[PDB]
């Protein structure tokens, strides 16, 4: 029964909550905002 439960539940990898160790990531941006609106007419072509 142990082997049957194993090979009939675990390989499916569904219906059971699965955990994994992942790394924290963070994103930063410069104080730059580029949106189309009235005024500040920009061709919106930037190099980085």
């Amino acid at each position: 029964n142990q082997h049957l439960i194993c090979d009939n539940l675990l390989p499916g990898r569904d219906l059971l909550l699965q955990t994994r160790l992942v790394n924290h990531v963070s994103s930063m941006r410069p104080n730059i905002f580029l949106g189309v609106s009235e005024g500040s007419a920009q061709y919106k072509k930037w190099y980085y």
